[PDB]
């Protein structure tokens, strides 16, 4: 099967945000707007802002999960390759074999889906510190997009689904990825082959 990449905001109107980090060669994570992808280095801190009109209930989480985006693809586990997933470079927590990580919160989970297979990532939901208006979640992505017996220059997506404390969707939202040595260059360079 195929998880879903429909966009909805749901009950509390759910849905991300990116900071405008710009197109310097020296950028280690840029966002487009013009083509929703996320450019950023390997391994690198990568802010995902989550807004919401309405505070959702205690226990809500938040889940990261990678697919391919081509559909000849969406069938196949998106996997960090046979060298990343052996290099020990653990923190403790993700598995080897996740892509997607996330940086600094020890309430992060990560599920192997026993049936899907398919990898995943999932924190609890929290509300905005005082004086900010969302919260953000600093993922790390952990294979190169052209990693060979991995993603294999394959673009994926990330979906990233709001769910109650059972695992119900209650929101999502979801953004391409492109994991490179040159975020800021490959940004502009994508940017002005759409234009
Ligand atoms: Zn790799």
């Amino acid at each position: 099967s195929v998880p879903s990449q429909k966009t909805y905001q749901g009950s509390y109107g759910f849905r991300l945000g990116f900071l405008h980090s710009g197109t310097a060669k020296s950028v280690t994570c840029t966002y487009s707007p013009a083509l929703n992808k996320l450019f950023c280095q390997l391994a690198k801190t990568c802010p995902v802002q989550l807004w919401v009109d309405s505070t959702p209930p205690p226990g809500t989480r938040v889940r990261a999960m990678a697919i391919y985006k081509q559909s000849q693809h969406m069938t196949e586990v998106v996997r960090r390759c046979p060298h990343h997933e052996r290099c020990s470079d653990s923190d403790g927590l993700a598995p080897p074999q996740h892509l997607i990580r996330v940086e600094g919160n020890l309430r992060a989970e990560y599920l192997d889906d026993r049936n899907t297979f398919r990898h995943s990532v999932v924190v609890p939901c929290e509300p905005p510190e005082v004086g900010s208006d969302c919260t953000t979640i600093h993922y790390n992505y952990m294979c190169y997009s052209s990693c060979m017996g991995g993603m294999n220059r394959r673009p994926i997506l990330t979906i990233i689904t709001l769910e109650d404390s059972s695992g119900n969707l209650l929101g999502r939202d979801s953004f391409e990825v492109r994991v490179c040595a040159c975020p800021g260059r490959d940004r502009r360079t994508e940017e002005e082959n759409l234009r």
